[PDB]
């Protein structure tokens, strides 16, 4: 059987995608190989290993040569998790490299090969991710609660939240719940003075996984701001709770959700998002109720919700296994 690496350039148990994805993948390949995750590549036990998955382009791009290096050819799948597909390798040598060097490379939503130079789309393969379900929960029509999950940094572009946030400051049907470290200079300054001013925004900080899994699923609508995505966890698992998403219009999360996807609002549009959250709670009502934003969106969501099976990330991951090590 093979003997899988998986390079992560996230610390050891942080509370985030890059080690969420490599600790999933982990689990989901175990019973077809030996893996494990590290963060650099070569370590003592880097003679054994077959196949290397390296997340982002540009943070691995070390390890990744490495690899490449040691095995010209054969065994390299670069994941490009996001502001290495969206960002880097516009002009970041490194993340080129990697491009250049990898065997395969994944994208985290249909869209992600587009974003590749054409001549990297003949080895590019989509792996969509995948996390447990929740029951969707019956949910009160006394008042809108939206989440938001995403540690503070500039491309989760947290302004266009508080924005809109600002402009609810009246509204005490209306409330917004911020979950996420304040991570990027004075964007945990924002939200602090923001929830200050405006008392249905509260600004939560890092929360344990567990609890922010709860709190989306109790949420009645999950929001999400992000100049880019790879394909963000918090939409999957807004999708498999049953809470429907209102996004950003950017090829990381229409991947996610669907080229026909009823809740977008254009990037950085703070009204437009101020004016989905109003419609959403013009539409909650009652049991006896019919055609509410909300509705519309849950419809949606619940269609996409099958594509974060675990089973089906597996049998991907199967499939790209295979093609790394025939
Ligand atoms: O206070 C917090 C903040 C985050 N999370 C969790 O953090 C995880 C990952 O978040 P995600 O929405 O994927 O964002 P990033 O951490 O920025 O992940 C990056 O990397 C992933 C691949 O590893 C991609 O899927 C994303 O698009 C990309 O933004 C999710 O499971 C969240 O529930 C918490 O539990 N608590």
């Amino acid at each position: 059987n093979p003997s899988l690496v998986i390079v992560s350039p996230a610390l050891p148990g942080a509370n985030n995608g890059n080690w969420r994805t490599a600790q999933r993948w982990k689990a989901l390949l175990s019973p077809v190989c030996s893996a494990r995750v590290v963060q650099q590549w070569p370590d003592a036990d880097a003679s054994a290993d077959t196949v290397m998955l390296a997340l982002h382009a540009r943070r691995s791009a070390e390890s990744i040569a490495h690899w490449a290096h040691a095995h010209p050819g054969r065994g390299l799948g670069v994941v490009l998790t996001g502001t290495d597909l969206y960002q880097d390798i516009g002009s970041d040598p490194q993340a080129q490299r990697s491009l250049q060097l990898a065997q395969r490379l994944v994208v985290l939503q249909a869209l992600g090969a587009e974003a590749l130079p054409p001549e990297c789309r003949a080895k590019a393969r989509v792996v969509y991710q995948s996390t447990s379900a929740r029951a969707e929960l019956p949910k009160s029509a006394r008042q809108l609660r939206a989440v938001m999950v995403g540690h503070l940094r500039q491309v989760k572009s947290p302004q266009t939240l508080f924005d809109a946030a600002r402009l609810l400051c009246g509204r005490e049907d209306i409330r917004i719940d911020h979950i996420g470290d304040a991570g990027d200079a004075g964007l945990g300054e924002l939200a602090r003075a923001l929830a200050s001013d405006c008392p249905g925004y509260r600004w939560l900080g890092a929360l344990p996984h567990a609890q922010t899994r709860q709190r989306i699923q109790r949420a009645h609508v999950l929001v999400h701001t992000s100049a880019l995505e790879g394909g963000a966890h918090v939409i999957m698992e807004a999708v498999r709770s049953g809470t429907p998403v209102l996004a950003s219009r950017v090829p990381g999360n229409v991947g996610m959700l669907g080229n026909d996807y009823a809740g977008y609002f254009p990037h950085g549009d703070a009204a437009a998002l101020a004016a989905l959250l109003e419609a959403c709670r013009a539409g909650q009502g009652s049991k006896d109720r019919a055609a509410g934003l909300l509705d519309s969106l849950r419809t949606q969501c619940a269609l996409r919700a099958p594509l974060f099976d675990p089973r089906a990330e597996q049998a991907a991951l199967f499939q790209l296994l295979n093609e790394l090590q025939p």
